Order: C-alpha cells, then structure tokens, then sequence
C-alpha cells in the first residue's frame, strides 16, 4: 500500500514506525510470545 | 511539502494511516492549546 | 475516555511513542468541520 | 525504562502495537537489519 503524509518530521516519524512493523515480522515467534509474555506484567 | 511511504500488510498500512491522520490533524490545533496540553502532561508523566 | 498506562525500554523509542500520544491525544480538539474538510482532501489526494 | 499515559482504547491498542515493533526490531540481527535497508533501496 502507498501513502501521502505532508511535513518532513511526520514522514520521518512514520518511516521509523513502517520499518519497525515491517522488521519485527523477522523475529523468531518464541522471542515475539515471550515479549508478549512480559508484557502482562507490565500492563493491564 | 509532500513525501509518499510505501507499506507491506494490510494491518501496517491501517496502523500507519491511523497515525497520518493524528499528526496531520494535530496540525490544526491553535498552538495555544498544543502549549497548555503539553505543561499539563508533566505532572503525569 | 479511560486512562491507561504503558511502560517502554529505550528513550529514543519514548520520544516517538510519545509523539505519537500527544498527536492522538490532540486531535480531540480540532474542531469538527476541520476535521471534515481533512477527511473531504485525504478521499482526494 | 520510562513510562506514559494516554486517554482512549484505540489510542492505547495503537501505542502498544508501536511500542511491540519498536522494542522487537531490536532483536533483528545488525546484518538482517542491513539487508531489509538494502531491500527498500534496491527495490
């Protein structure tokens, strides 16, 4: 999918959150569950 | 001054347009408002 | 709306989360019909 | 380790779902990392 955004600092901030999807999708799913797992002890 | 983002998933997509929305409508705020939401949030964290 | 509290590790990813808070945060106050008019020039671009 | 607030939900499921990709794709190996960078120029 292509997006529009208008202001440099707002394409930066969205370029840095397209990446982080994009990468963590790389990451073995035990390390992924066990992120999750901590998770529960850190939020409601 | 427009840039254009391209985006694998269905789900990224959404996520990200979500957040277009936010930072571009956030422009519109009165900077008024913007400088007294921001002293605010200091006491809550 | 109901609060809700998240912790993060990193202070670069602080910064950006926090960004992004403040923007969701502050288009609860951009009047309606800005809103719309965004809306009505998003469908076009 | 710092920690925020936020008013609404959805503006909590959305800084959650940010926060998991941001702290995760620290665990992406540097060369990994490398080769998506590379990926989104040569491609």
């Amino acid at each position: 999918y292509y997006l529009q955004v208008r202001g440099r600092e707002n394409f930066e901030i969205l370029m840095k959150l397209k990446e982080s999807l994009e990468l963590m999708e790389l990451v073995p799913q035990p390390l992924v569950d066990s992120y999750r797992q901590q998770q529960q002890l850190l939020q409601r």
